[PDB]
């Protein structure tokens, strides 16, 4: 019986903060919608006892108390190929002492699931001699290499509390979506973000068949298409018939859909984002969105560039809106405020630009052609002074 262990290791958040957080300890929190805010809440209440605690993390959803100024001298936070984060632990760059994660209720064999976060959070759990897991009756159970046994948990804080939600097209954005879809083939195993552009893209793909998934994250958009019959990874040559990521967040509907669903699986990033693994998926098409680009081709985002460039028939698209601050500012510049032999296509509301196989001069102007119209003669002017 492992429930007799379950019983022997359960405490309150506060008792777990106090016993697990020796002066000078460093701690890592699991991330995104699996962020262990109860434990953050307990570190707040118990502040007057904590001494030199360092915390490491990335996305937190709800987690107030640590950057609360009164944490000063009690706990401070520390910090771009996403797939290498896990190596910070597995190599001692960040000598984590305690990993604080939020899992789900364990199953008939005493196995809990990381739920909506595998990413760096499971590697951390594996590299910490003390693991504090909030056991959440609301955390969904999702499979793949996403499990952790009850016996690896030092302190269990049983709770019950809804998994933070983030609800996710638009005019411009939609046209962006539409142009991407001319690059995407029935049968392609995609990678996209979360946001206007991604949800646009999936809107543009409602006339596609057999698509597959292999992203570092996904939202409600994916549910929707799995739902309509379009995402099925029947053609996937890696994890055929299932949607793989490293994390998930979105609405309560997302959470209830992914709970206990065979066709969804998590894996950590030191895998999912590995260009080598990415590569094994054919027709892999990654779609990312950078914040500015130059007349030359220069801007997890990068992991997927590289890894898209290894699958047979893969490509990589950078899609973004041709301006910023209501069209005052061009996201395409001569000179930027990660060099070119990176991306194959670039898409804006004004259309497509092919980069794989282009001269310095074509890349320049094929881009200028999809820039905002105001900016095109300033831009075209620049090419001329370069030829």
């Amino acid at each position: 019986q492992w429930q007799e262990l379950y019983r022997q290791r359960v405490c309150s958040a506060d008792e777990a903060v106090v016993d697990s957080l020796k002066p000078g300890t460093k701690v890592v929190f699991g991330h995104a919608a699996a962020a262990p805010v109860r434990f953050s809440q307990a570190m707040y209440r118990q502040r007057e006892k904590l001494e030199n605690i360092t915390v490491f993390h990335m996305l937190y959803f709800g987690d107030a108390p640590h950057l609360a100024p009164e944490m000063r001298s009690h706990v401070h936070p520390t910090l771009c190929h996403f797939h290498e984060v896990p190596e910070l632990f597995r190599q001692g760059f960040f000598p984590l002492d305690v990993a604080v994660v939020q899992v789900s209720t364990p199953n008939e064999e005493g196995y809990c699931s990381f739920g909506v976060s595998c990413d760096y959070t499971k590697a951390a759990a594996e590299c910490a001699p003390v693991v504090v897991a909030e056991v959440n009756k609301q955390m969904p159970f999702i499979g793949g290499e996403n499990l952790i046994h009850i016996s690896k948990l030092t302190h269990i804080i049983e709770v019950d509390e809804p998994i933070a939600e983030v609800l996710p097209g638009s005019d411009l954005e939609l046209r962006i979506g539409q142009n991407c879809a001319s690059l995407i083939k029935d049968g392609d195993t995609l990678q996209l973000g979360i946001g206007g552009i991604p949800d646009a893209v999936l809107r543009a793909l409602e006339g596609h068949k057999d698509l597959g998934i292999h992203t570092e994250m996904f939202t409600d958009g994916v549910m929707r298409m799995i739902r309509k019959g379009i995402i099925n990874g029947k053609k996937k040559t890696l994890h055929p018939e299932k949607v793989v990521t490293s994390l998930i967040f979105g609405s309560k509907e997302l959470y209830d859909f992914v709970n206990n669903n065979p066709v969804i699986e998590c894996y950590p990033v030191d895998y999912i984002n590995n260009p080598d693994v990415i590569g094994k998926n054919d027709r892999m098409v990654s779609i990312n969105s950078c914040l500015e680009m130059d007349l030359m081709g220069q801007a997890g985002q990068v992991d997927f560039l590289r890894g898209a460039k290894r699958s047979k028939g893969g490509i990589s698209i950078m899609a973004f809106p041709s301006t910023a601050k209501k069209g005052t500012e061009s996201r395409i510049v001569p000179i930027l405020k990660t060099g070119r032999n990176e991306v194959d296509y670039v898409v804006t509301e004004y259309g497509v630009a092919r980069l794989r196989g282009a001269t310095l001069r074509q890349r320049a102007e094929a881009l200028t052609a999809i820039a905002h119209p105001d900016f095109r003669p300033a831009l075209e002017e620049e090419i001329r002074r370069r030829f």
